[PDB]
């Protein structure tokens, strides 16, 4: 019953309420989906993903803890490599 795209943009905005707006993390979101569903993975395109975002953002400790939250849940999202694993990793962070 899970599906990826809303699984991600509610546990995004649980780990940094109000940190995108609802039109950026959306296309923050399908970003992470199609660097997610690429074939190969190639260096860490996540990183500089999340810096690009980081950089339009505000400094503020509640902010930069949020974005440390985000790069940590998402590094260990892109070390899954199937699909159950997956949802319950994806569970998990549904609680928040």
């Amino acid at each position: 019953a899970m599906e990826l795209e809303p699984t991600l943009f509610g546990i995004i905005e649980a780990l940094a309420p109000q940190l995108l707006s609802q039109s950026h993390l959306q296309t923050f979101v399908s970003d992470v989906v199609n660097l997610l569903r690429s074939s190969t993975k190639s260096a860490t395109q996540l990183g500089p993903l999340i810096d690009f975002y980081k950089l339009q953002s505000l400094d503020s400790p509640e902010t930069t803890i949020m974005w440390h939250k985000i790069e940590k849940f998402l590094d260990a999202l892109f070390g899954i490599q199937n699909t159950d694993d997956m949802v319950k990793y994806l569970s998990v962070f549904q609680s928040l």
